């Protein structure tokens, strides 16, 4: 672990705290933005800037070239992640499936595009970028629909058939759902006929795309500033929901890379990045549906604090 | 010409057209935003997009290798405009300074930082990036100021220390004020000491100021939903305010270039800069002082609808 490899893992997180700050000073101190603002702060985030970078990652990749073991290893992981969510709920802690959805947001969703891809890049080689691409194309193509699709689901539910039926029409019009089809649709043509994006629409689609996560660090900010304080999920609320991301995730993402018998970078670099910090569109999604968004976000705050502790050790055990 | 320059232009100008179709559509057709959500999202761009952009552009600068000619160019465009205002109005139309500042907030107050750097810089190439970057730091490090100070001593006048006293405690707060001077601060020792800024400072100012160009269209959509109709003033004041920006300023821009003997490339892109549309400061700063609003919301939505007409116009005319 080269020094100054830690220097990178430093520059790739504070810029993530920096929008953070910013919005969390304009809420609190400023008194700049009043809770409806940040709402629709969000709602923007949720609905413009999301949609349309799951399009760009969903559409610069080779559907045809993707390692099939990544993609059942990572199903593996969210299966046993369900399970495991309830078993335990079964018994631990009515609104179960709230908190279902809430596990899955902090367990079985990193946040591999930004402090991935440099974390695995210095600590591994450059196969580890590919993977690390894979990874959140997948996580951007199905599990960030399936996450809307039971936040529908439960939203709903707030005669079983009336129900689901009410959440696909919620969920058919939903931007990210479209826009992922959109982007499988065209990496597809465009891998296999060579079509090239015109210009005049990749511009269009980065121009609102770009800076999305900047906004989405700010409305992370922002919500922070009308709570309690900085912890206001509680005290042992807190302690679990790193268990649960940094002690749980990965074992079962180790047990699952056991039974797909990886053999390869695909190991040291499909558990490692089980470790990492949560992302921020968890939170951009559970802010807007109101479902335990106080939960998603101490998380969010202490994670990218860990990750490098926690992602060392990771690495030190795997070599061993 | 060539139909290929013309289809450049085009492409270069459709982005910036569609995020504002989306934002309209999003504020009045499709009814995501509340008009509370709307004014947030108006606030944050107008709080920390445009100031770090602003900061960026000036940044990119280099003060030492300015263009004196174009300095001067600049400030007779802005000289001789207020001659051809304080003249006209003497046999038209009380509220001689009141029209005037609302006749420089139209003619000589071009949106050179959010539509003028991709426009210009697309039919001219790179070469015009540092003509527009320099006009941009000459209006938000002079003439910006210049209206501020005159838009109170127009609203003291319906001592001059107090004014002057007024003016200065309103600037301190204006992120745009801090914005500049800081760019200028550190574009001079980037210039002249060799510094370099840190990488996380400039990835935590990308993070923010990479979505400050398509979000700021956006909201420009949204506040041409917020109003009523494009047209909010009459026709008398409606087919003026076009006249005195897409002819009247290039025509006075065009005898400022000729009276300081400007050529090349420094021309047809000096001259040009003065057809686009009208920025939204002035706006602001009409609305915060309720000098004339209707005029000068009336010229800001109806030139960001005819900028391309009427820049493709000028475009094949500085060519002969
Ligand atoms: C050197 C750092 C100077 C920091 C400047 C801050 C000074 C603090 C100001 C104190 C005066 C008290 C009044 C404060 C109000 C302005 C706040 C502000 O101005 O806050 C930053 C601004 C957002 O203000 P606001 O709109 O949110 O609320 C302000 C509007 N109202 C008042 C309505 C809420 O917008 C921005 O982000 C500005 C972004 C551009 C500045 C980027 C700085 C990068 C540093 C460059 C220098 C680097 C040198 C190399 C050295 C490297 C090693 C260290
Ligand atoms: O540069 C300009 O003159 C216009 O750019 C803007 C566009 C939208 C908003 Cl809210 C603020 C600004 Cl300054």
């Amino acid at each position: 672990i080269s020094w100054l490899d830690i220097y990178h893992v430093v520059s790739a997180t504070v810029p993530l705290y920096v929008s953070m700050t910013l919005g969390f000073l304009s809420a609190r101190h400023l008194k700049l933005f009043s809770p409806e603002q940040c709402a629709g702060i969000n709602k923007f985030v949720a609905k413009f800037s999301i949609p349309l970078l799951s399009f760009q990652i969903i559409s610069e990749n080779n559907p045809f070239k993707m390692s099939p073991k990544l993609i059942l290893s990572d199903i593996l992981q969210k299966f046993l992640v369900v399970v495991v969510l309830a078993m335990v709920l079964r018994f631990w802690h009515g609104g179960k499936l709230g908190w279902v959805i809430t596990g899955l947001s902090i367990s079985v969703l990193p946040n591999t595009l930004i402090l991935g891809m440099p974390i695995l890049s210095a600590i591994y080689g450059d196969e580890a970028a590919s993977i690390l691409e894979q990874i959140v194309v997948l996580q951007s193509l199905i599990w960030y629909t399936i996450l809307l699709f039971l936040f529908e689901l439960n939203a709903a539910r707030a005669g079983t058939m009336k129900i689901l039926l009410k959440a696909w029409r919620k969920l058919i019009i939903n931007p990210n759902t479209y826009a992922t089809l959109i982007g499988i649709i065209w990496a597809t043509l465009h891998f296999r006929l060579g079509w090239n994006l015109p210009e005049m629409i990749d511009k269009s689609i980065h121009l609102l795309s770009d800076g999305g996560l900047g906004m989405a660090m700010f409305s992370l900010g922002l919500f922070m500033a009308s709570q309690s304080s900085i912890i206001a999920c509680g005290t042992k609320m807190a302690i679990i929901t790193m268990l649960l991301k940094f002690v749980l995730g990965p074992a079962l993402m180790i047990a699952s890379a056991y039974c797909i018998r990886l053999k390869s970078t695909l190991f040291k670099v499909a558990i490692l990045q089980a470790a990492l910090p949560q992302g921020v569109v968890p939170f951009v999604f559970a802010k807007e549906y109101n479902l335990h968004p106080e939960i998603i976000s101490t998380g969010v705050i202490f994670g990218m604090l860990i990750a490098l502790p926690t992602t060392l050790a990771y690495y030190f055990l795997l070599d061993l």
